This record gives C-alpha cells, structure tokens and sequence, in this order.
C-alpha cells in the first residue's frame, strides 16, 4: 500500500491543509489554512491545486501543488514526496518557492524566497 | 495594459508551452513541450495545471503551476510573474523546483534542483 | 548573549564541523566531516572558509561559508544565522546550494541542488 | 587552457567584481562592487572570500564565494562554474542565496531569497 495525499495534514509551523480526492489523472484540490505569513485577522483559508505523479504507479510518489493566496498578491508552489516513516507513519517532505508581487520588472531579482516544510497527518 | 497567461510561449532552452483560457477563479491548464531533462527521442508533451493570482486585479500578476511529467517519475513546479517589459513585450519570469523520486526517505536531502526560465510569446 | 560560530557542531544528518576562531574582519576557517553525499568509505574531511557579518555587532549574526570538497569536483555553499533559541541553546539555521560539475555549458541548468541543515553544539 | 577566476568581471544587473590571485590551495579574495540591493549613497564596495575546486585539475571548475556586506546585516553566497563560451569567451554561471537578518528564530522561514547571476569579463 501507498502513501496517500487525500486527507488532513499538519506542519511544523502550525499550518494545516485538507486535500480532497485524487482523480484518475492524478489531479487534486484542497484548502490551505494558515496563521503566519504577513497578516490576516486570525485564521485564513486559500485553495490549492495540484498533481500526483502516477508513472510506474509508485508507492511513494512525488507531487506538486500551487497555493493561490486570497489575502495577498503572492503565490507559493510546493513540491515533494509522500513517504512512509516513523514505524509506518505517512510524511510529506516538501520544498517551496514564495513569489512576491513586484511593481517593476527591474526588481524581479529580489521576488523569490525558498524554504521547506514537513507535513504529518492530523490526528484523524 | 494586461499581461495575459493564455497563449503560446517559448523559452531560453528550446521548450514550449501552451496555456489555455484562464477562468474566473484564476484557474488554467495547458501543455508543456520539450526534449531536454534527459529524454532523447524528439519531443514529449506533458500536462500542466495552475493558477493566476487575482487579488487586486494587477496587470502584472504572479502565478504558479505544476508540470505532471508523463515520461518520468518527477515533478517540476514553476512560479513567477507576467510582466509588461519596457518595449511593450510580454515576458514570463519564473523560477522552478524539480523534484526527483527517491527510494528511501534517507535520500530526500538530495532530491531537489532549482533554476530559472524566461518565456516569451511565440503566437505572433 | 552572543551566538558564536567558533566550535564543534553536529547536524540533522550525522555530519560534523569544526570552526576556528573568528578574526577581527569576521573571517574564519574550519573543517567539515561527513560520509554522506555519495561517498561510502567511513569518513572524509574537507576544508571550509567563510565570514560572519559584523555590521551593528548583532548578537545573532548572519554568516556564510564555502566547503571545498576534497573527494569530489563539486562545491557546496552555506548561509544562515546563529540564533539563541528560547531555551538558551545556540542553533545554526542554514540553507545550502550544492553545485555539481558539468562538461557542457549546455547542461548548466541541471547542476544546482538546494536544501537545509540545522546545527547544534556538540562541544558540551 | 582553463577558465580563470582571477581578474575583473561584470554582470547583467550592472554589478562588478575583482578577484585577486588564486593560491595553490584553491583560495581567493576580491571585492564586490554594486549599485542595487537596498541603499548605499552611489557605489559600494564589499569583500569576498572563496574557493575554486581543484580536484582533477579541471579546465572548467566549480567554485563558491561568500560576500560580506559592509552596508547591511546580510550575507550572500554564490556558487557556480567557470565556463568557456561565445567563440571562446569565459563566462561564470552562478546561483546565489541571500540571507537577511531576522530578530527572532521564529521568522527564520522567511529569511532566504534565491536567484542567478551571469558574469563576463570586463573589457580589460
């Protein structure tokens, strides 16, 4: 059996996400819920759109998703791999790119930040 | 007066992509065409899915998308901004993360590459 | 009350490093010890050279350094900040770029990997 | 004959650098001169410390260097490869990490930006 994207996840920074069902083509949607980035009020929710690589029907697939922020002009992309570890726990190890909006093409060079995130299943 | 993602673009390496109509939620799909990476043959086509940010309806929006490679177990994600350049040309400036599949979670650390890509309109 | 780089540290993967005294221009040298990457054997040691930023004499300075791999044609660069964590422990948080050698300039696009590393004091 | 680091270089953004002689060990120093980043007055100069990988005495070596900014609390690291192309011109293709200084360990996630730079010899 394989590492499944569908469901509820949580990270190290305290953000959560829900991913709906993965279609035949390898497609999925969900929502990204966060508490840190720049501002919000309290808790904010944004949609995510992604894909799971289905080649060789691997048990521990790679994937990618885009987060369309609703409270900002930015976009964030995540890519990683759905692993199985801890004693048999599912884990997502990801790396991301955060693109800020700049006003002029000449500041383009300073628009992209990078980092990681690790996700584990939310007690449920 | 409005950098649009819909269309045919080509890059700095020979790869091309075509993007469909963007819908009201800022969602789009498209196709990615290349021969790079490591696949000889002639040309391979893979699907892509992403979003364009609509907050504040900027004329030079940020966006993101994932390429679901059909001839590989990898995933590539792209993020950037659609700019109107000094000469009136539309230019996509992006950065990408290319995720390779590993067999052991232990090898995760070396699974991520990063680079840039510059796209220009081809549908002249 | 002052995160210092001088010392012995270990990371999240088993690698260790020792850094010498930092001089008045913020310059330092040291050694990097590991068995990862892809080199079996037991343990290999490579030299490192870098700087610590002294502008404003912050207590949690940023720094950078390069590892000159002695058993490979590659180069790795690290950058981060030396923090004093909530519990009083010193912590190095860094990101790295690992550059592999290519034969043709044409293959440049795929030569760069990126990741993270967390260091903790070992010289207890 | 090989691609040599020693000398004067210029980039795409309009910054310049001078690299002194490379010792036996593969070590070098130089200065980084820039006009864009955040502020300065007019033209600012900062020192750089790096290394050239000498394994297999390659003709087109990889290298890494750290830039110790003098007008800011940040640090930038560059890594890349010294190529030969254009009709036989020397070029440096680089990728970099820019670390900003943050006040608290909890904002660490947003401290690192990434990008590229291409350098060519300054008419001399």
């Amino acid at each position: 059996r394989k590492c499944s994207l569908t469901g509820k996840w949580t990270n190290d920074l305290g953000s959560n996400m829900t991913i709906g069902a993965v279609n035949s083509r390898g497609e999925f949607t969900g929502t990204y819920i966060t508490a840190v980035t720049a501002t919000s009020n309290e808790i904010k929710e944004s949609p995510l759109h992604g894909t799971e690589n289905t080649i060789n029907k691997r048990t521990q697939p790679t994937f990618g998703f885009t987060v369309n922020w609703k409270f900002s002009e930015s976009t964030t992309v995540f890519t990683g791999q759905c692993f199985i570890d801890r004693n048999g726990k599912e884990v997502l190890k990801t790396m991301w790119l955060l693109r800020s909006s700049v006003n002029d093409i000449g500041d383009d060079w300073k628009a992209t930040r990078v980092g990681i995130n690790i996700f584990t299943r939310l007690r449920t």
